[PDB]
């Protein structure tokens, strides 16, 4: 057994199978993908990658399954179950692209709007390619795993079911599907891991305490299926969890300067495409947008490409190059304004492309010498929620009492406190102007105020 | 001749000779034997800190804030006298605390002497006067440039309210100096900053607020013909987070059920042990626990020691009280029965609690069980949660400013921040305990409690 | 059932019902009012912790270490009875401190009753016996699978020392006797808790990493008997331990002002004795120095005594009380001199009253007009004691491969008398060859 | 306007607009892509920080110390231009680092061009001159009250050494300003405090030094006729603790068994990859990895990207180097053979680095050697292992004052019998030459 030293956790022990899986090009590719993407250009201490995040998530999944097993010997938890859960926690982010959430957040929807792609599909495909190429099946068989069923069990833990829709484990082990990714209420070890790590690196103090949560967790057989349950004295702690998630999102992840830097990087990638060449299986050639359909080509697509565009000399990639150079001089797109949040005038994705035009067509009352077209405006729509899209995540949790540990109850928002939030979803709209001269900024402000007053925000 | 003292929360804090002179007095050293969280030490074993270090840290933070404000804007004309007066006020702002701190003025004085209104800030002012008079600090203050006649009143008005522009210590143009140690318009000051960090450090909990950023982004504005401190308009969410952290601390630690019941038992022991404890004051007169607040010589000798004085006693007269304390040693506490759902903070006035238990004894449950319980077998506790105004939003009383127009102060409404902010800012709670340990009486008390709750439609 | 307690240093500590039963007794709760550093609270404001949390943490650490050792080597045959016994021994290892902790048995008893030899470990054993017999704990232990007769002896031997002398356990469990306390090399959980808590409270960065130590801890046979071993690579690991120990002892435990305040407190206690009465077993009245002969009276001896002297009004206590007042104005005794750490004369706690008399009797070579008696001199004796361990190599997991300081203080603080007292000290040192 | 940046180590840092103008340049921004440790990132997962934050923190600490010294001793005649100059010097002290930091100038250049002596401080000075002359900073400096020539010389002399008063930036009166950023006499400077704090925070190791106490108690006192930084006589334990922490870091992190091996593998891959990688410089001329240090416009584009340029290549000419990198991706690392002779009785010089594995093969063991070795299978590591002169001052007298070599050898051939033979060759190499 190896021993690795994590600054966040203590010393992590690794099963030999995990060491075998980690020493592959597919997993080692994560050393060159940043956790927070463009936010590194606002918080200089955020230089961590996904390698340590995956290590920590696997460690925490193993710890949680062990703690659950050693308190209730009637659940019949074996070592192969722990190994499968740890492997699933280890290989849950294999499909991330350059700059992490930017790519599948901004680049793929724009370059190829006819495909529905998420990084979990990429993670599953990467896992399959890794297992097939590196020949891990005999090693798995050596350590007491059954590839035929355990591979599907691991796959379903990452994406979901691909009555009882799962095929990896029976209903008796239903509580094993709510550890790495919870589809019901969103309480899992991923949140704990990146809360701790991001708070450590960014320079902000963390508020949640997951060890206390592990101390009070149980399996209380909710609605004909075994599920993980909490004590009824920890509702406020879960509300605090979600509050700190929201605070992190509004302080760091949705910083407007970081968002505009990400937008500029996406523009550079869009302009530089059709000229970058990537080699895949069979000697075929791919692009940045089309590399997601070949994993041998996807394996060679990391944050390196950024610099490949900055240091290039080809006159064909000149335009994109210029944009990146601006990022190195801090000649960024300027910020004009935003609109107050609203929970009932939602804007769908399909309308995003039409937003800039609406701002360009607004006619301010006072005549202005400067005239701005529809290509001088960037409109960004931000969605803030608790993860359930206007629903209350805490209303899908099951609680038990000290007197009757094996009986599940439900707690309503009115039985906790009157100081809890009245809503659980909102949006924001931000406007940026590409032109940097003062007159253009004044004009953009006039158009923005006219457009906002017209639509009554 | 400036001293250096090391604090585990802050770094190494430097002390002026005048502060060193003031600290080396019995009236200030008395704070070494008064616990901060009181009865909460019996639930959180790490909470053994006292008020001495709290006062030191508050004075240090007040000095730092004044120094930063003077650094940013030279036109404010802040002299050394102002800084030293603010530091002294921060030092002597909690001199009037009694045994187990809040518990005393929270529970004991209102019961033993219900005909008087007493707050520990009045005690702090009286103790400060007694300290200055006894220790002869006036010439020492004069030798360092202070004017006792005006500066003493300035410090007094800093500690308490003003008792048309009502203050007298300074002129109006320095009015921003009155809202550093204690703020009355809202609840932003350095006391909260100090004890948030201290309590989180000692209770094994993580703090969420960062006051250094707030110091980085503070200014002085001329709002309503008054000079007052402003934060920049991008810090609204941080202030909401500050108040959320305050509420979280209150609900997790300060209002713990077992801590509250232990405090109630200690108050009962003190109430029963009175009339048999004599305290010597000025002139050789003898005082009591509830009467010592009328004489500072007797109040100086009243600390947590009295607790143990009742535990180790041998007089037959103090038997009853002694028994109660012994029950705390074996952990035979009053048993939790029930709690009521939250409502607004104004539903039961102060002059109603005495009637609450009797009502629970007047309920007749449908089952109509045996083991009748009298009105003396029930304890009813009323808890009030709020953001500091008990009905209002403190953020509505904060002046902001913008980068483009730093000298112009504005106001930000709740609807302009977010839609996930709390709907209300006040809350009330009721808890019921039973003074019995056998299971049958607990089940009976549960039936009475449910009948009462379903009878007043809470 | 299991009870969870939050610790600022460690995480959430789980307590067995037997430990909860032991904790909820007056004898254990007495530890809430005895401070750890003692007189160091008046130099470092943040050091206000007591021995209650220290005992809790030591028990937690001992249990964790035993559990890890038993889990990583199932051939040692460690049962849950041994884990419970070790946890109990760690829990009740410091029941014998008096007021202000190490000062009392270090400074008060020798100066009060020179003919009596007493350590706080004997007090801990006696108080453990009193706690067990006075609260009816034996049936509770029998209810959880323990054998009281042998287990009580096992715990006592874990607290105090005894061709193998121990009788609590057989010869093949010799590694269980060096967890709570180790007199050979000094690797034990008591010191780990000391280091962690003191560094956290005082504000001094710690350097030892005990989790790493527990990670690579094995039991390998040495000298035909089992001992706890350490991997070869962990040589810089168990050097931060000694560096931190030296740093703490130099920076905090031997600070001049703290020692002076301890000296003043002991002087006030000595003057106060013969007037404070404490009720013991049967109603008999004891004294501060004599209370250690009865545990009924010893249970009520805490830091409270301090304030009892300070707030008194009886005219018989005007002297001791006066001394304490000088602490409250920072009118402390005055440092004069220091002398040999060589140890030529390793002064033991049999003649401490004579030392100031010896200093006074010394006649300086140069005549000094100011005369000083033996009532205005104090002698503070600071008795401070790599001891090497048995390592083990990777390829062979089953194979293995004191000073003293004396300071002198002058009660008189006028410069003229201090000048002469400085001259007396050098003559005394020359006479005693220090 | 002042600009605030958040550092997890130091809190919130204010930057003067001149520093903000210096920072927002490509020559400073290339530091975002060079790692603090290099190979150590492959043993400690949490050591992924770069030199950008290190430079920021060093500048912050230097400014703080200068301000404190000037404030507590007003007779030292410390102006504001001096504070700005010290901050700039601290900001641009590591501007000349190459890929993977100390591995480059310490290991790659000697093995590639032994005829050239080069340190990264010369690179830092050259890059500072390039940045200033290329980004038009001189008028901006003149705008804020600085004289370009004297201040430029002062900063350069603060970075490099003297370049009986050998300095020219400041007179003999300001002799204490030259030991804040870099101090080669004893080794007490902010550059090392930042190293200690950041490395302990990231790796997980905990340090014991407390630099705030040192700054509080530090003063400036006359020693040997010159003004010098002096510490109170009670700081002896703290200084010993500082040295102990430095020793612990060096023996536990910077000299780990596997990090050095990975560094040697990376250097071998780079050496094989040379002669085929082209870098464009001034005037369109193409340079090499070894010769890029002769031009700064080409040196600007030399970062840790080269690694990924070789690993993700398709040119057959780079196959050999590529293969080596692939081994690092499978943990098929070179093995450990032997280690010998601390204290450097010879103190090897850089010029001999590319001759050591020739004497190892030269040695002829008397034992039976059926398997033969050659001067390719051996890699030589020359890992270096490196109380002081402190002028203390007593409380009662405020104004009165009162390193070894190491060698290791690895075998590229990882066969059991080949490893056995290599373990013999080394013994005769060390015994013949008196190691
Ligand atoms: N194997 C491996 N170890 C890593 C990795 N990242 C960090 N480490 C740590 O670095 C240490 C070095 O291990 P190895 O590279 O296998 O070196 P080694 O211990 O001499 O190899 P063995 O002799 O086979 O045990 C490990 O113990 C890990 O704790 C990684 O990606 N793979
Ligand atoms: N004066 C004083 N110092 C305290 C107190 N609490 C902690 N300390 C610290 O303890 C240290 C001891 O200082 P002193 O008691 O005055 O002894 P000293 O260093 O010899 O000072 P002098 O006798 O005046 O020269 C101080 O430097 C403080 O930092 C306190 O209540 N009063
Ligand atoms: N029993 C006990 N708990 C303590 C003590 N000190 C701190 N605590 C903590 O305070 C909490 C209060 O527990 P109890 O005093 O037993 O109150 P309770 O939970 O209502 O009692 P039960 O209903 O029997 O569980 C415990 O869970 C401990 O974690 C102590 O000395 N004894
Ligand atoms: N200028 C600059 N800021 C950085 C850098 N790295 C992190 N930051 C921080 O990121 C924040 C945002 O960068 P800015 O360029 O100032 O964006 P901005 O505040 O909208 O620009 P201004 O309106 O001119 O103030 C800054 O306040 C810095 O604290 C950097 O390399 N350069
Ligand atoms: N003193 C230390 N404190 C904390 N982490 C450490 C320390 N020494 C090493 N580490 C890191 C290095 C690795 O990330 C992990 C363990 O490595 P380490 O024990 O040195 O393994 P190794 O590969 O050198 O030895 P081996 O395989 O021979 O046991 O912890
Ligand atoms: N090494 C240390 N690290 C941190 N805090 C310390 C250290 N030594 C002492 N302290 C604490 C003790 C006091 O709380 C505060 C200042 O004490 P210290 O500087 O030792 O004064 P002192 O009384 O010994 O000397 P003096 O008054 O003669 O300068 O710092
Ligand atoms: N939210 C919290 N975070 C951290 N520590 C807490 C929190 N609430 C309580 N603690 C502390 C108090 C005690 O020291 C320890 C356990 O207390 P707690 O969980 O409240 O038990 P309890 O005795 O009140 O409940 P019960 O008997 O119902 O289980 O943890
Ligand atoms: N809430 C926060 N807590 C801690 N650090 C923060 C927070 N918000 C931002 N930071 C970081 C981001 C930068 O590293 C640094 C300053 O950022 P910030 O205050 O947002 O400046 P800015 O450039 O966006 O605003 P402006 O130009 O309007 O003053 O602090
Ligand atoms: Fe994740
Ligand atoms: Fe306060
Ligand atoms: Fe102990
Ligand atoms: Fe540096
Ligand atoms: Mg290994
Ligand atoms: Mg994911
Ligand atoms: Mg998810
Ligand atoms: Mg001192
Ligand atoms: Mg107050
Ligand atoms: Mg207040
Ligand atoms: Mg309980
Ligand atoms: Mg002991
Ligand atoms: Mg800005
Ligand atoms: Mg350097």
């Amino acid at each position: 057994m190896k021993v690795i030293n994590d600054p966040i956790h203590g010393h992590i022990e690794l099963h030999p199978l995990l060491v075998r899986i980690i020493d592959t090009p597919q997993f080692q590719r994560l050393r060159y993908i940043k956790q927070l993407g463009g936010g590194y250009y606002v918080f200089p201490g955020a230089s961590h990658n996904r390698f340590e995040h995956s290590l920590g998530v696997g460690y925490l999944a193993g710890c949680l399954v062990h703690a659950l097993g050693e308190k209730q010997p009637e659940l019949q938890i074996s070592e192969r179950d722990v190994l499968c859960v740890q492997i699933a926690g280890l290989c849950h982010d294999l499909g991330h692209g350059p700059f992490s959430h930017m790519f599948d957040g901004r680049f793929i929807p724009l370059a190829r709007p006819e495909v529905k792609w998420t990084h979990e599909q990429g993670s599953v495909m990467m896992f399959e390619h890794l297992i097939n190429s590196n020949g891990i099946k005999p090693v798995m068989e050596q350590y007491g795993l059954i590839p035929e069923e355990d591979i599907c069990f691991i796959k379903e833990q990452i994406v979901g079911p691909l009555l009882w829709p799962y095929k990896g484990r029976p209903e008796n082990k239903s509580f094993l599907y709510e550890i790495v990714s919870n589809k019901r209420n969103g309480i899992d070890v991923d949140k704990w891991d990146y809360f701790a790590r991001d708070c450590h690196h960014l320079g902000i103090q963390n508020n949640f305490d997951y060890k206390r949560f592990i101390k009070f967790a149980r399996v209380c057989e909710v609605d004909n299926e075994l599920r993980i349950c909490a004590r009824d004295k920890e509702v406020g702690n879960l509300y605090d969890m979600f509050h700190t998630r929201n605070s992190l999102h509004r302080r760091a992840y949705q910083h407007k300067v970081g968002n505009i830097i990400d937008t500029m990087i996406t523009d550079a990638f869009l302009k530089a495409d059709d000229y970058i060449e990537i080699t895949g299986a069979g000697g075929k050639k791919y692009r940045i947008s089309t590399a997601i359909d070949d994993m041998e080509a996807y394996t060679k697509l990391t944050d390196n490409i950024f610099l490949e565009i900055l240091y290039s000399t080809d006159p064909k990639l000149k335009d994109a190059r210029e944009i990146l150079k601006q990022i190195e001089y801090r000649n960024l797109f300027k910020y004009v304004g935003e609109t107050q949040p609203t929970g009932q005038i939602k804007i769908k994705r399909e309308d995003y492309e039409s937003l800039p035009k609406e701002v360009a067509s607004a006619k301010p009352k006072v005549l202005l010498d400067v005239k701005l077209k529809a290509e001088d405006f960037i409109v960004d729509v931000i969605n803030m929620d608790y993860g359930m899209q206007e629903k209350n995540p805490i209303d899908h949790v099951s609680f038990y009492c000290k007197t009757a540990p094996n009986r599940a109850i439900r707690i309503t928002k009115n039985q906790v406190s009157q100081l809890l939030p009245e809503k659980f979803a909102e949006q924001l709209i931000r406007v940026y102007c590409k032109k940097v001269d003062r007159k253009s900024l004044y004009a953009a402000r006039q158009y923005f105020v006219q457009w906002c007053a017209d639509r009554n925000f």
